[PDB]
């Protein structure tokens, strides 16, 4: 019933920008903190950014701090990731996830969207 | 201006019940955890209950646990305190307050509502 | 050495009620927050409710809020879930789990108890 | 002695911008989350923004969200508040303060810096 | 009534040691995180250490780290502060206090215990 | 890029002592809380101790409380576990891990170091 659906991924040149979206339904969106999780090739999933239910607080992992911006529009029930100054190391499948005693199990994540950074 | 308006207090007999209400305006209500603060005669204020922005989490001080229930209705901008099994020691002015990093300054609580428990 | 043992599951009609118990040993029970985790057929585990060590605070996922009550009796070293107004979607194996940087690994959960909601 | 020195305030027109600074000494700066506290004329203090020790997490009060940006430079021992789109209601003395379990006592804030927004 | 009784303070030479105690009554001791609060002459109160309900987590302010050790005995209803390598700057009234959402109002601390560090 | 490298494990007699180290690189060490995770034969991983980025707060699981000490030297970018009064049940592979919404995925842990407690 809880559904998270991502879009906005694709190919991008190094230094370029991209915005990911995640549409949520089946729960009161504003009641949950939400995160973006990065899954690079051959690597474990890594939470790179988090935002509170109200949008009043955000957190960034060092690997994306200063380049990525997490935001949400609670009126549109949508979560965003603005990815700027993209580098090859940003190449990964990105998922959105609800908070839980850190993130929910991956069965409940978005379907994932691949971001490929290439010249 | 942020405004919090308490009501619902009054006179009750020991063992009686009351339901306090707090109407909020001037901010997005659901974005703030809220608490009820007790000020008994000649005593410092004490937070006796707390509820998260979403209403998903609640906390009760020991002195009140099992007797009081905090709840909120975000569509109505209201916070409630159901007080059962009242005793003379519950006699106090009750305030609602926004969580700050903990509770906001007393300047931002209500004018309060007086509960007098007496025979 | 840490042991969590559940009981109280079984068959129930839609709209009916059931209470799950979880007996804990091998650690100071009151020193740990405890949760109930739902595992519906073909679905990932989901923490649906949580309670602090003292019992002073509780949390509920939206899917169970208003119908389920988590509680604990620290004098009996036992954790409970009161499940009311059961619906078909509540059909699942329920586990108890200690908090950790959200819940402990599932190796440390209770053995699970199946709840089957059927007419 | 722990010392916090605010500056950067002054006179600005509505819609203008200011950047406040706070220089810290007497403690390991990066070990403490820091906040900015607003004291408007005749009002109690209000924490309007908060940043973690590492600068990795930030929080904004509703009244300030989308207009102010808190940041820190741990190598310089400085905390900043970028204030955009100022309005007359932002007129206040601004203090920086260390997180305590929430905010430290007012004795440990600065002497503050006055922001006057007027035509 | 909730009551907290501090003792163990007194006169010591620089480099000396003291062990403060705080006896609690009127509440379930293990249900509350507790802190030690320093009030030096002419200074605002400062929480210098904090311990969780279970005693499982502890925090120390920088000014005290590596010299003081906070501990508790829940079966005896006692909180302790071991103070080593005392210096003249540790001269203060020491209070124990319950965590509130952060610290409880000063009305609920002890009458305190005076530590005088002098030659 | 983030790397955690452990050392200091090996054989030890019951009652003996051992210190584990974990060298970190590829991130600002002081910006992350760090933990030690125990993986005994045939058992799930278990976080036994945690320390904040500054070193100001620590947590211990009951199974190690009073015997193990977690510490960090942020100037050496190194995390330690001092293991005292070792018992057979302490036999396990120990990993260091960064905090995340509890610990990061095990792909990002140290390589592990085996501690064997035998007469």
């Amino acid at each position: 019933e809880v559904q998270l659906v991502e879009s906005g991924g694709g190919l991008v040149q190094p230094g370029g920008s991209l915005r990911l979206s995640c549409a949520a339904s089946g729960f009161t969106f504003s009641s949950y903190a939400m995160g973006w999780v990065r899954q690079a090739p051959g690597k474990g999933p890594e939470v790179v950014s988090l935002i509170s239910g109200s949008g009043g607080s955000t957190w960034y992992d060092d690997s994306v701090k200063g380049r990525f911006t997490i935001s949400r529009d609670n009126s549109k029930n949508t979560l965003y990731l603005q990815m700027n100054s993209l580098r090859a190391e940003d190449t990964a499948v990105y998922y959105c996830a609800r908070h839980a005693p850190s993130t929910e199990a991956p069965d409940y994540w978005g379907q994932g969207t691949l971001v490929t950074v290439s010249s």
